RNA sequence: GUGCGCCCAGAUAGGGUGUUAAGUCAAGUAGUUUAAGGUACUACUCUGUAAGAUAACACAGAAAACAGCCAACCUAACCGAAAAGCGAAAGCUGAUACGGGAACAGAGCACGGUUGGAAAGCGAUGAGUUACCUAAAGACAAUCGGGUACGACUGAGUCGCAAUGUUAAUCAGAUAUAAGGUAUAAGUUGUGUUUACUGAACGCAAGUUUCUAAUUUCGGUUAUGUGUCGAUAGAGGAAAGUGUCUGAAACCUCUAGUACAAAGAAAGGUAAGUUAUGGUUGUGGACUUAUCUGUUAUCACCACAUUUGUACAAUCUGUAGGAGAACCUAUGGGAACGAAACGAAAGCGAUGCCGAGAAUCUGAAUUUACCAAGACUUAACACUAACUGGGGAUACCCUAAACAAGAAUGCCUAAAGGAGGAAAAAGGCUAUAGCACUAGAGCUUGAAAAUCUUGCAAGGGUACGGAGUACUCGUAGUAGUCUGAGAAGGGUAACGCCCUUUACAUGGCAAAGGGGUACAGUUAUUGUGUACUAAAAUUAAAAAUUGAUUAGGGAGGAAAACCUCAAACCAACAAUGGCAAUUUUAGACAAUAACAGAGCCGUAUACUCCGAGAGGGGUACGUACGGUUCCCGAAGAGGGUGGUGCAAACCAGUCACAGUAAUGUGAACAAGGCGGUACCUCCCUACUUCAC
RNA sequence: CACAUCCAUAAC
């Protein structure tokens, strides 16, 4: 099993208490050891962790490596590292994985002790964010609507954790709170096994086939720990700056950073000097365009997707700070898949998209319901409500045009209703496509309901056509409903 | 596998286009010239003149024959099923009855013939089931108070617009390579639109098209619409403009929806460009310009919707730059300062092609000036088609014929007489238990009527959609001095293409589909070279050595500062070194199996639509020929064959008993034959759809 | 500042 790590972080040769911290962690310290015995030990399965859903398959424990685990094995486990990066549809945050390997999943149970030992009470919010919660999007809508009296903002340029890696600092920082000063040598012997293969002398990391889920877990600890020594200058900087204008905050992410409470430009000279010496000494990487060239102030630039306001667009400002969606994130992902075409002439129009005749009938609508449902997790709160209504005009006609193009105009008619709507009535008689008219968290979720909500099953949020349902049963005995996901 | 769809001949079986000799009908009604001609002229009737109701009077216009859109209706063509025939069935063929009936594509084979004057759509909505404010601060009283075009919805009534295309002429010439719009392409991949390419045939070549565009209330606000906040214009402003009650001198509706001046400044319709645009043509509906005659008199009064010009400031309006949200320079509301989409695309230019009101003018013209195909019929000539008429190879399925190969007979008395004396297996003729195999059994019978595999003879259906070459069968006869050129070739063009010369006969297209034998080129399975040479980066980078350098243990359990038990090893920051791989610099390789079609340019030759023309977009890349990159298709369901389980049933001594034999029989998933089901697939084939 | 959304028929 994994009983070797349990006898390392508990003792730690505290005398002289090591770990982090050592002034406000005494009663809440043994609470982690109680969980690391019946939960992440684990059973051990069989039923533990796996790539398929969550529950793994059956093994001989597990199957033979866990039998002889205290005697290293393997030594030193090569496993090459190849270039791999997964791009998401929203929020430019590279979350790569790795080559699926049964040995890779055995390390996930060992790194959880490191994460739980820092998450309380030091590390806050797993995967970016600032305030500690239980999700990922709960710290991107409430924190931005708090402070912000001196307006302005700071964007980002390069990354600073994935590209230029100091290698030694990445390992030389975690051992300061886990590795013991005396009798400690079975920790960092398996972290240097991920030697990258790209005709260059480097090691860790650029993949990572050695650890798919292990990469996002260690990337947040290396970036948050280095900011602890920086707090001595940011807390002493917001003295006369917030009280200069009134009367009439440093949120971190994955690759970019923002700086709130500024003013004036004479005080911003220390931003490109105090923060530059910390990166050149620790991270050892030259900054790009001085980082990040203050535009001062309001300008439709590109930054993640939440343009902090300090047609289409709509300039809305006042006393508090809100969020306005910019137009740079909607002019890239659309043209790469040929969803809408600008000019041409007129303005915005769908068609078709590609291809004309493909798949069947249920597989076409599922693609549109899989790309529009995830927008609520990101663009679920925005002051520019009129912009979300214009974007729905390019999706209500694009999903239906692909269906009518499969049957062309040499067959019969189609059966549909009104999805505006409620509904569901109105049976139009058409052959081709078209006939007539086919704050807090918050209210932006209703925008997705006006598109395709239920026609007319009402079960989860998707809807198809009356000429594509499969006759089946539930197990008001039966009802002609859809059957694809459940 | 989009009905037919290939190649080579022709000219009403059934039909179309173009060029002529001719005939017939029509011009609202007369006259003149004149003619079975014709919108010119004169008189007259009627209609349009609402570019703002109507009258008087000048211009544009009056029919008919066709093409073509549609509704209601006979039957032949096509089909799931008739009937009647055929090796009695693998399948084909409709003089009929019952059924969609311009057949679902008419755009290259017409369906035809009457009546009727109208249908789908796009704007206006008649009837029903039914949703929200109320001019006043709110609620209630369904008090038709006020309704019910902001309608949702069931389902369609009644009016405009698809409901006319064509309907030709008083002459000629000049500004005529005029003012500027179709050609001169597809497709693949480099990507900051950089000039990237093969067997590009076209270049030069940089930033183009286009929108945020009008400010003393399109102020804070979309391509549309509704509602309410602030600056001001405050008449109403708790006994409500139906009925009643209860709180603030402050918030709702409405109103100065530009300070103003000058010329159009209202409902429709017609004739040309943009709008409907995603990859294109085109039939419909909304906005600009222009048009929808002169003149007299009751008829023009009016708050608006816009353009141009002028003045000023705010709503914190753009770029560079600057700056305490309540600001600060230049510029003046994109003054090329940003951004997105565009990947030899926009502009420009050479060459080539085309000629509309005959822009603008010179001679006009003259018995009121002089024009010969709009439509139908008939005759003749040139030319063409997926139509008609000839022609039937390579692979499968099924059946007939006591043709044949792979097998001929069961007992008793005891080799012979005898089952020619008695009867039962085996075969065959019915019903039927049963999934099949096997029949129980009367009779026939003790070699007979199709048990199977397969050959010969013969027949039906289908492969009658282009992939790079070289060919074997049906073949140089049915179109043979051709439309792919015969021999040599002149020039140009990528191959085609054009011109000239020319053998009177197996010179040439040697008429298509579909296979096989070798080989570029791709997908998939398996297999294979794994220093043929030097060098660079090195993947394995784990090991020994390169260090006299910092901190290091190897089973488990338990609070923080630790407490109990059993009892030297090793790592990193890195270097060198041969060994096996790849890339760069330099002198991956086989076998086997299958092969598909979205286009584009141009010659020759057939239809439809748009435009006055160059042409483009479709019709199987339109059907051939030639060139040519891009690009290696799928699902479902039968007829065969092969591999591999479970369950159930029957029949012979397959096992046992009685018995002359056949049979009976507890007992066959201790299975001999055989089949259903489950069932991953191989192979073959338009079996039926989809990708065009 | 807030809520609801408008373009068909036909030919591959």
């Amino acid at each position: 099993t994994m009983a070797i790590l349990e006898r390392i972080s508990k003792n730690s040769q505290e005398n002289i208490d090591e770990v982090f911290t050592r002034l406000y962690r005494y009663l809440l310290r043994p609470d982690i050891y109680y969980v690391a015995y019946q939960n992440l030990y684990s059973n051990k399965g069989a039923s533990t962790k796996g790539i398929l859903d969550d529950t793994a398959d059956g093994f001989s424990e597990e199957k033979i490596k866990k039998i002889i685990q205290s005697l290293k094995d393997g030594t030193y486990y090569p496993q090459p590292v190849r270039r791999m990066y997964i791009a998401k549809k929203n929020s430019k945050k590279m979350r790569p994985l790795g080559i699926p390997t049964f040995t890779d999943k055995l390390i996930q149970e060992a790194v959880r002790i490191i994460l739980e030992s820092i998450y309380e009470p030091v590390f806050e919010d797993v995967s970016h964010g600032f305030r500690p919660q239980r999700s990922c999007h709960t710290a991107l809508k409430t924190i931005k609507r708090e402070f912000g009296g001196a307006r302005w903002f700071v964007e980002g340029d390069i990354k600073g954790c994935f590209d230029n890696i100091d290698h030694v600092t990445l390992i030389g920082l975690i051992n300061l709170k886990i590795k013991d000063m005396k009798m400690s040598q079975l920790i960092y012997k398996f972290l240097k096994a991920g030697y990258l293969e790209n005709w260059q002398y480097h090691k860790t990391y650029s993949g990572t086939p050695q650890g798919g889920i292990l990469s996002p877990l260690l990337a947040n600890i290396y970036l948050h720990e280095l900011d602890k020594f920086v707090l001595q200058l940011k807390m002493k900087f917001d003295r006369e700056s917030p009280e200069r204008i009134t009367p009439e905050k440093y949120v971190r992410y994955a690759d970019d950073f923002i700086i709130s409470v500024k003013g004036s430009k004479e005080d911003c000279q220390w931003i490109k000097e105090q923060l530059k010496l910390f990166i050149h000494n620790k991270l050892k990487m030259e900054l790009s365009e001085e980082k990040t060239l203050i535009t001062h102030s309001s300008q439709p630039a590109r930054f993640l997707g939440y343009d902090i306001r300090v047609v289409k667009k709509r300039t809305l400002n006042g006393s508090v700070e809100l969020l306005i969606p910019l137009q740079d994130k909607i002019r890239q992902f659309i043209f790469d898949k040929k969803i809408a075409i600008q000019k041409k002439d007129s303005s915005w129009f769908p068609v078709h998209r590609k291809y004309l005749i493909r798949s069947t009938d249920l597989e076409i609508i599922t693609i549109y319901n899989s790309e529009l449902r995830g927008i609520c997790n990101y663009y679920g709160l925005a002051s520019n409500f009129n912009q979300l209504n214009y974007f729905a005009y390019l999706m209500e006609y694009s999903c239906l045009k692909t269906i009518a193009s499969k049957h062309k105009g040499t067959l019969s008619k189609t059966i549909s209703m009104f999805k505006d709507g409620s509904g569901s009535w109105g049976i139009p008689y058409e052959i081709k496509q078209g006939k007539q008219r086919r704050v807090l968290y918050g209210y932006a979720r209703n925008t997705l309901e006006n598109r395709l909500k239920a026609k007319c099953c009402e079960l989860c949020g998707t809807s198809d056509e009356n000429t594509s349902y499969e006759i089946h049963h539930v197990n008001r005995k039966t009802l002609v409903v859809c059957f694809h996901c459940h």
